């Protein structure tokens, strides 16, 4: 599913990401924009052999099982395909673990390079939230 911007904002807020671990909703919307272009089906292979999955591009080494990332963990206890659903519940639950892991949203390199330090409130402009 390709979410609209305000549609994703509303879903992320309903699932409890606004101010989760102190990150305002606009940070999460900005992260999704630059990780996946709001596309739940996005996948991207990494140099290390892992793959990133879904609207927040969650990686198969640590977080989800894709069956092809040797010596990886599955700390979110899900198949990586669960992160491609139109239902973002699994991606949000896993994102909450990742952003709690010590480096905050720096775990997302699109957030650090394109969102951190910017006017991230712009990403929720116009939305009725």
């Amino acid at each position: 599913k390709v979410f609209g911007r305000c549609e994703l904002a509303a879903a992320m807020k309903r699932h409890g990401l606004d101010n989760y671990r102190g990150y305002s909703l606009g940070n999460w919307v900005c992260a999704a924009k630059f990780e996946s272009n709001f596309n739940t089906q996005a996948t991207n292979r990494n140099t290390d052999g892992s793959t990133d999955y879904g609207i927040l591009q969650i990686n198969s080494r640590w977080w989800c099982n894709d069956g092809r990332t040797p010596g990886s963990r599955n700390l979110c206890n899900i198949p990586c395909s669960a992160l491609l659903s139109s239902d973002i519940t699994a991606s949000v639950n896993c994102a909450k673990k990742i952003v709690s892991d010590g480096n905050g949203m720096n775990a997302w390199v699109a957030w650090r390079n394109r969102c951190k330090g910017t006017d991230v409130q712009a990403w929720i402009r116009g939305c009725r939230l």
